[PDB]
């Protein structure tokens, strides 16, 4: 191994050393080392599909620099034992295809919830269903679960034990302004055991009564990672003569892939561009958009009275995946076992690429996504929208608290795909979309005279696309702007890679962009020199936000009671904190209310999963496509 493969082995020890505390004494990674952390989960040792994901792909590059698959192997053998639901987890019984669950609105503020079901608001077909339960002769949906209570932090256990590890939990329900810091953690498995006499149910949708239930919710982009990621590591076994060591791993991809298309129909099935929540229910495929959304749902009665799946009206670029699109499409290896999987993958990869373009700025970086369901409930658009196959621009799909796409990182892990993509195929569209990101990634990116640097941390947006017909318009009045910067080092290392990719891409099919590599080459360099530490890397980061920690109220209805597994009453008033009094006892703890009670901001260095794993990964890339 050169330089590159040597500094991927280091942060490989680094990550897998069990005093570094990585993972949980299951093998299951944990969101980060530390605990003290909020941003998407709210404790550090919950985890993700996310994690998990990349947990796969770093595995996938040990195997392709060492010849040993065992620890691929063992990634996936946990995903699957722990992330994915089992059969006693998701007992799904008296499923319809015809009618696949009631409609309730998205509000507009969490003060609104619960929402009410709305009994007579038609819902179009499932035209999956059938075909998955004839493939696999299952009701099992084979994907990720997006949010896991690692070591039982908040008291649930698994399905209502309140004692074991790998507890499946859900936060976000409560539309869009529902930020991390207003949620109210519950169960996937609901037996009434928490919360309220109905336990959580009633927070977050109105009934006429309840009953006891499970339901879980995919996070898409993490599942496609995970193809991606299989895809890489069965290239590089058959490299080695060892495909057949992996064999069993491309399959479980290739049926993760087959799952994975309920993310890519609205949210109640209801046609692309109906504008009302009144319209007719889709029949089939006029209500896919073959992107992959930002959730598919899916729950069943404990009893099997009923069951229910939702796929989701709204995406974001930064989720999209044309590199699992293209392997499931096209790669005979990764072909879904269905009849349609491949392809409808097929039009997944050629909707995707569109959008991506879609959305390309004046600038070049790309803007946020769309919506088949104008503010959550079927409206009508404003005069003037711009539109995409029938569906609603939004600069910042889903949440605004903060807006989805002010977070940079999803620039850099969603092009990362698509360069990757470009390698691969030489795809026109997809390199001239990147050429006009890297261009603005080169204007943008901050390269110090003091060896330091800083990328984009907050972007902000300002007007629309043109309406798409099939061909990019340079999108002259859609405009980015970078509102500050920061050394996110996971992001860094994601944005290398990108650039590795695609000036690997060049040098194969047009012009060598040797600008690109060596801006790659200098980012990871410059972060090698300054941030390693005992655990991996880190760089400080100022968390002002944590003042949320002692002063976000929690919107919970007046006269509503309960209390969480550990006694903790939720009520009208409470605050973040109020919910989780055990955040008092970590290690941290002391050091953030001194830093509040004292007026300051808290400063840490963290050391999250992904990140290390998406450092170690971007120097290997540099050894893999240049070395
Ligand atoms: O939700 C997207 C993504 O966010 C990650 O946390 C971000 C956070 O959103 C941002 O505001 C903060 O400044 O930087 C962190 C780290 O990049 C979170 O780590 C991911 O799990 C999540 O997918
Ligand atoms: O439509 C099947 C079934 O749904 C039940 O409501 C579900 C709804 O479909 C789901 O999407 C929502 O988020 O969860 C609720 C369950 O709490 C409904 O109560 C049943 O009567 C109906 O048969
Ligand atoms: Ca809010």
């Amino acid at each position: 191994l050169g330089e590159y493969g040597q500094r991927f082995m280091w942060l490989w020890n680094k990550i897998h050393d069990p005093a570094n505390g990585y993972f949980n004494q299951d093998g299951i990674p944990y969101h980060s080392v530390e605990t003290l952390i909020c941003e998407a989960p709210d404790y550090g040792h919950l985890t993700t599909s996310e994690a998990f994901s990349y947990y796969v792909w770093l595995e996938a590059v040990y195997g392709k620099l060492t010849g040993d698959w065992s620890k691929f192997k063992t990634a996936w053998d946990t995903l699957e034992k722990y992330m994915i639901p089992s059969a006693e987890d998701q007992p799904m019984r008296s499923y319809d295809p015809n009618k696949p669950a009631t409609y309730a609105g998205e509000w507009e503020t969490p003060d609104k919830y619960p929402s009410p079901l709305e009994f007579n608001v038609p819902v179009g077909k499932d035209p999956l269903h059938n075909e998955l339960v004839s493939t696999y002769g299952s009701t099992l949906m084979y994907g990720m679960h997006w949010l896991m209570d690692v070591d039982n932090w908040y008291g649930y256990g698994k399905r209502g034990d309140g004692v074991s590890r790998a507890s499946f939990i859900n936060t976000f329900q409560r539309g869009p302004e529902e930020s991390v810091w207003e949620t109210v953690p519950h169960p996937s498995w609901e037996e009434f055991k928490w919360g309220g006499p109905n336990g959580f149910l009633d927070l977050f949708i109105k009934d006429q009564n309840y009953s006891k239930q499970w339901r879980y919710t995919n996070a898409p982009d993490a599942d496609a990672r995970a193809i991606q990621a299989t895809y890489w590591a069965k290239e590089w076994a058959k490299e080695q003569g060892k495909f057949n060591e992996i064999s069993s791993y491309v399959a479980k991809a290739a049926k993760m892939g087959d799952y994975l298309r309920y993310a890519m129909f609205d949210k109640y099935f209801k046609p692309l561009g109906c504008q009302d929540k009144n319209a007719a229910g889709g029949t089939g495929y006029d209500s896919a958009h073959y992107l992959l959304s930002w959730y598919y749902a899916w729950g069943g009665a404990l009893d099997g009275a009923w069951s229910w799946k939702i796929g989701c009206s709204h995406a974001h670029f930064g989720y999209q995946n044309p590199m699992a699109a293209w392997a499931l499409a096209n790669d005979s290896d990764m072909k879904p076992k269905s009849p349609n999987g491949a392809s409808d993958w097929a039009k997944s990869l050629k909707r995707q690429i569109e959008f991506y373009r879609w959305l390309q700025s004046a600038e070049g970086a790309i803007a946020g996504g769309a919506t088949n369901s104008w503010n959550g409930r079927y409206e009508k658009y404003p005069a003037g929208t711009a539109t995409f196959y029938g569906m609603a621009y939004e600069p910042n799909p889903v949440y605004r608290d903060p807006g989805s796409n002010t977070w940079f990182g999803f620039q850099a892990w969603s092009m990362q795909r698509v360069a990757e993509y470009y390698y691969v195929t030489g795809d026109k569209d997809a390199g001239a979309l990147l050429e006009k990101w890297v261009s603005w990634i080169k204007s943008v990116v901050k390269l110090n005279s003091d060896g330091t640097f800083a990328i984009p941390s907050t972007l902000d947006w300002s007007g629309q696309p043109d309406t798409w017909n099939g061909t990019y318009t340079g999108n002259p009045n859609l405009h980015v702007k970078v509102v500050d910067y920061g050394t996110d080092l996971g992001i860094t290392a994601s944005l290398a890679n990108a650039l590795l990719y695609y000036s690997a891409a060049t040098k194969k099919y047009g012009v060598f962009d040797e600008e690109a590599k060596n801006l790659a080459k200098e980012l990871l360099d410059r972060m090698w020199k300054l941030y390693r530490d005992e655990k991996g890397l880190s760089a400080p980061e100022k968390r002002a936000d944590y003042k949320r920690f002692f002063e976000q109220e929690v919107y919970i209805p007046a006269g509503w009671t309960g209390k969480m597994p550990n006694g903790d009453v939720i009520k009208s008033g409470v605050k973040f904190i109020d919910i989780r009094s055990k955040y008092k006892q970590d290690p941290d703890w002391p050091k953030l209310e001194a830093a509040y009670k004292s007026g300051q901001v808290p400063e840490f260095r963290y050391h999250r999963f992904w990140a290390q794993c998406d450092i170690a990964i971007a120097n290997a890339t540099y050894e893999i496509l240049f070395g």
